[PDB]
DNA sequence: CCGTGTGTGTAAAGAGTGAGGCGTATGAGGCTGTGTCGGGGCAGAGGTACTTACCTGGCAGGG
């Protein structure tokens, strides 16, 4: 079913899981991203053709598409505002901190959120199959300490 | 040249107060009634200069 919201930033309505993955593998059938296949001059006169054929377009309009649609290290200048801000945490933590060394808490769970992600399976006969519907549980670390009842610790499963 | 002895980051506890919203409880209001008791008036004992008049002390005689 419908994944409707109940609350505005803090609950949804119940929704039968399974029907919700199956009205995305629907609605993403054969113009799905549902290949899980990694990325690899013939190639570019069938990708004009392809283009052409899906927006109603003349080969030459596809061409011209896909060339003027084209693609377009630290130090920075010309500043933005965004800019701006990150450049003046930087300096201030250059007049700051001697040890640049990243913290070992945030190489933590930078880890063990990049821990096996881009793993394939090596016997690729159990690898999961398209719209195979990824939930992000997160469990509530039991109360064992006082600190506990204040920030609720938890740990996140990809059920 | 490899031991070890001290520093350092930075969020993680550890308290340490403090704050805020929400939900339940309370109240106030006539109403009407009935026992009661402190109460609150209620009056009540009960305790500036000059002039004239009056009083006092004294010494005097009298008997």
């Amino acid at each position: 079913n419908f994944p409707e919201y109940e609350l505005p930033e803090l609950n949804t309505r119940a929704f039968h899981v399974g029907a919700f993955g199956e009205l995305w593998r629907g609605r993403l059938r054969g113009a799905g991203d549902l290949s899980l296949r990694e990325p690899p001059a013939a190639d570019s006169d069938r990708e004009d053709a392809a283009v052409a054929r899906d927006l109603d377009c003349s080969l030459e309009a596809a061409a011209e598409l896909r060339a003027v649609c084209g693609l377009d290290v630290i130090p920075e200048n010309t500043d933005l505002v965004t800019l701006g801000v990150r450049k003046r945490f930087l300096e201030h933590r250059e007049e700051t901190i001697t040890i640049d060394r990243a913290c070992r808490q945030e190489t933590f769970v930078y880890e063990m959120e990049s821990h096996a992600i881009g793993k394939k399976p090596e016997n690729s006969a159990d690898m999961i199959e398209e719209g195979e519907l990824i939930l992000s549980v997160n469990i509530l670390y039991p109360v064992i300490f006082h600190k506990h009842k204040e920030h609720k610790p938890y740990q996140t499963m990809l059920v």
